[PDB]
């Protein structure tokens, strides 16, 4: 069956994000093939991502985990299939 | 431009591996946008999947990491583009 994997990706601030065309969908696809979801980063930040996944069709069965930062810059992303 | 990703994959033996067509094609995904891969598990078997990606990787500009272990179960592949 599928490759247990965990992908750690660096993402820049929400606002920017939305304009890098290829980055959006490749979070995409990432979402898509997880059921574990991390994000770090300024408490504000990691809930635009997160509620932007979400109001975009990620599933109630995606375990998201919010780990706010202080004075980091930018958003780092974990997703796991396990 | 490009996300910098770090992607880790549990993989079994590479014996079994071999026969497991849509690991090697993920596997080679990742070798193809990758900078830096490394391997973690028996010395003999990290070696096996170090020469298999070096010889069918079509990449010039990959450096390969070894880290020998006593685990005998599969290995463990980090691939990074940083």
């Amino acid at each position: 069956k599928d490759t247990p994997f965990m992908v750690q990706v660096k993402l820049p601030n929400y606002k920017d994000y939305l304009l890098d065309n290829k980055q959006v969908v490749l979070t995409f696809k990432l979402v898509h093939h997880s059921k574990k979801i991390t994000l770090i980063g300024d408490a504000n930040k990691i809930l635009q991502y997160k509620n932007y996944f979400q109001a975009n069709g990620a599933r109630s069965d995606i375990d998201f985990y919010l780990q706010p930062t202080l004075n980091q810059k930018g958003v780092v992303m974990i997703a796991s299939n396990y």
